[PDB]
């Protein structure tokens, strides 16, 4: 049977099929919720919007967020998240086809147990595995050999692998990641004139910073040639309502702040120091393949001038007779579902399965033992 | 058993059936108490006048509004004018027909609370409901979103309504409507050699004012050719005594006053102003399907070129990327009525009602649990 | 030289000299326009009222606020209010004394250009600082660790401070402040019967808030007590025309926005849970001290019972093993003139001064460098 291919995030959430090349449905995890009385008698309404239709009706709606930092808040929401998935996007029964889901490293045990029990005892799936995003990254780019630098919505992570073989011991996770951006940036509006509160303001704020952002090559450079050629750095954005507003030196302010956490009062160490700091914790022979093997993957990379960047930051860094290659291939957002694909088409991998029978002998415990 | 639709306003009162595409009995509410000795022994009269008759003898007879500013001052005369609509002009037994009031937003609820005590200590009506008259108009017009601009006898308000869920912080609500209107013409007439000040003389007035009245789309372009083209805008007009009057530059400088109300002495704002602020108080996202369905309601919006002239109001305050669309269909005068009628038809509205039993055990203040 | 120290506001405008334990010359800043024809010849009439003036012969006048929501709209107005300060009230001539102003956090940059420009090529003063507000009320109360909440006429803001270090990733602000409490006075008032839509009226139902309103410790006991002893609650207030209302429920009604601001229809948390809010994002070992250092400042929190409640909520969210202790000291409502004065008469302070040549060498952007 074809098996599910279901990546859920912060953010967003993907699920396809085991088999294609790109993902089928790809929707935001948000709940609505109504806050406004209906008076209106005739119209068959919902006490709950998930997905798309939240986010269109979402001037009368409240919208919360399942997940938080990759750990999931409140079950129900999720769910609830899950069944409209199942019966709505893929329009696929939940009881023929195995689930691959896919989890952030480090993260509590009692998130995994209680994935596990909700997946058996609700939607009764023959079968489930769990893996880390880390390895289908890895998987999507045909390497073996190779350190995954994963940036999400909620949570990044470092992960270096070697021929095969992991090291647990030089894996790195902090939580930093786009939302962070984005307060920033509706703070950086702030001193404009604009002000943003409400989450539909805050998506607003989203789709600016997602369509109208770039990563300067010198920050200082760029920063002297805003308050002296502003005309070419200024832009023009149509607010929903028909206002008008100009982008102008928020453009690559907003982004920086991965390259310096001290913008947004983070003490955690940028993304090429916390690369370089994963790198030396391996052994020394291990170093050379690392340092020319460097994957990109999430939706937090999909900046312009990223790769340039980052591979002049690791020059000043690295040793003056290695050879530092950034890879950030095209259509890197949805890298960790098509590794998922790629892994669950597999015939060596169709024995590391989870089946009712195990789940029902040995308990929730035993996905600790056969998934990693 | 088929229903009621009274809607009872300042100036007109109409009634009807429900069920039916056009109301039964429009008649003024007025009462009318006679000033004069009798001495004509041997005829049959009648110690007070509601309604047409009223209307017809007003020559000897002293005429008083029970309804100011939707509120309902004394309650002799409104349980008279509901005696005769019942007993009279429907012909109709109120005892098995439940009843569907309309009222008007933002008032006492004292009123409320007394009406309900009338409704059923009164004339004993099985069932009653009380419904805001911006939600009837609404549904009289087929739509789900909208903002709605009525304007009737006494009061002119305003209401947002976006996929059948309300908005109360962005309701307004002025009392400046056809009253003040027919008081301005009064007093223009009264420059021109016309004294009007009895109660007939105002009902001649109105009806002038009904019969020849107009908007200009440019005020100051028409007052300029009033000096110099007088005789394109003269118009004769019949006294019932005989008399002959010259209705000239006062066509256009009486409705002015909807668009500025500093002619009449008013500081509240206009029309056009009034209906940008409401908008302005709505979601960022919301804003954009109220600019497109502003529906026209009430009487004292039956003037020419109006639709036209707050069309090129609202250009100038709206964004230039914004489409503006007036909806001002025919037969608007009676949309309430109509509203209610369809309203009332319903199978889902059959339970929304407040019976004998429920009123007796909770008491009049139920009103403010089930009607909103 | 003694210096000035004027705090210009929403509402009111503070002006005094440094030194004194008070301030000289309170007024509300307004601006009072005339709107009737003067007919009578012999008496010398003025084009524009400002301070108690305006508000004396407010009968006859449209009154403006030229700052709104902390941000100015119309310098004019402002440049006015500032000359009648100058020469007027303080009747101090504005070139021998330096100039203290202050500001709300999170503001655009422009309004410190132009105010900084407008102060030294309108008034030629010698020297200008500008401070936070916040900072001037930590001084005022003698402490050097706390959490500020201040509330004003338009705007609400949140500073935590630690040992004379501020943390600027911490700070909220929000627009929620007594004009909307005013607004929502105005709109319970219109349910008894009572209608207040013109400039006086509002000034009377401002002060009919401040005379008499008070914060309820249990809301729905309160609230069901209303409906069964509202003779405990009611209160007579005499109109100026010499008429009398009745305040009952209204009381408490009006000051619970506060802490619940859906009943405005905003969708901004409350006052406790911006408080918590700002306590949670700093460091671990911060919060403690930070529990105990609660200071309140503004008008806005001259209630009765605002203590009591405040430290009710903070209980039931802050860990069972801290001690909340609420600072709610009397005349707290001009604790930042008296910050101000405290802070402009140490010698210390003597050198962070902007002298006219360092802003005529550098330009209007050196208060981007000098003032924080
Ligand atoms: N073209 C783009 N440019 C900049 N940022 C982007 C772009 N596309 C997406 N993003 C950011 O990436 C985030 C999406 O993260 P995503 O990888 O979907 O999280 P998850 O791994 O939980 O699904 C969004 O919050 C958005 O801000
Ligand atoms: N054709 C017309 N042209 C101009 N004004 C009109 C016209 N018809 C009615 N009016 C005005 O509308 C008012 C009627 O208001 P109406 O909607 O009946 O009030 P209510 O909603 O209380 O019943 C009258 O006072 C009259 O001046
Ligand atoms: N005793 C009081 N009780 C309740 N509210 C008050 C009292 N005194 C003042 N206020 C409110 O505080 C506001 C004054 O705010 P203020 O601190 O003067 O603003 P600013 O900081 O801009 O000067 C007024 O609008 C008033 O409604
Ligand atoms: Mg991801
Ligand atoms: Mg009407
Ligand atoms: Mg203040």
């Amino acid at each position: 049977a074809v098996a599910l291919v279901v990546d859920n995030g912060s953010g967003m959430v993907k699920s396809g099929l085991a088999g294609d090349d790109a993902p089928k449905c790809v929707f935001p995890s948000i709940v609505g919720r109504p806050k406004m009385p209906n008076i209106m008698i005739g119209m068959e309404q919902k006490e709950c919007y998930v997905g798309d239709e939240a986010q269109n009706k979402r001037g009368i709606l409240t919208l919360k967020y399942p997940i938080e930092h990759g750990i999931v808040t409140n079950w129900d929401d999720m769910e609830k998240i899950w069944h409209h998935t199942f019966y709505n996007e893929l329009r696929v029964s939940p009881e023929e086809h195995p689930v691959l889901l896919t989890e952030a490293p480090l993260n509590p045990k009692t998130n995994r147990e209680k994935m596990t029990q909700i997946m058996f005892e609700t939607f009764d799936v023959p079968a489930m595995y769990v893996s880390i995003q880390a390895i289908l990254s890895l998987y999507a780019s045909g390497r073996t050999t190779g350190i995954v630098l994963d940036s999400g919505d909620g949570v990044s992570h470092t992960v270096p692998i070697y021929e095969g073989y992991v090291l647990p011991h030089a894996i790195n996770r902090i939580d930093m990641a786009g939302r962070d951006l984005t307060y920033h940036m509706m703070k950086l509006f702030t001193e404009r004139g604009h002000t943003f509160t409400t989450t539909a303001e805050r998506e607003i704020v989203r789709d600016i910073k997602e369509k109208l952002c770039y990563i300067a090559m010198d920050y200082d450079e760029e920063l002297k040639r805003s308050e002296e050629h502003s005309d070419e750095i200024e832009e023009i954005y149509e607010l929903p309502d028909g206002n008008l507003i100009t982008v102008g030196s928020e453009r690559f302010r907003c982004p920086e702040a991965l390259f310096n956490p001290t913008l947004i009062g983070r003490e955690c160490p940028g993304l090429h120091i916390t690369a370089y700091q994963s790198i030396m914790k391996c052994d020394i022979d291990i170093r050379k393949e690392l340092y020319n093997n460097i994957v990109l993957s999430g939706g937090t990379t999909m900046y312009n001038n990223i790769g340039e960047r980052l591979t002049k930051e690791m020059t000043n860094l690295a040793p003056s007779s290695m050879k530092i290659k950034v890879i950030a291939p095209p259509e890197r957002k949805y890298s960790v579902w098509i590794g998922g694909s790629i892994l669950s088409s597999l015939s060596t991998f169709q024995q590391m399965w989870i089946t009712k029978e195990e789940y029902e002998d040995s308990g929730p415990s035993i996905v600790h033992r056969k998934c990693f």
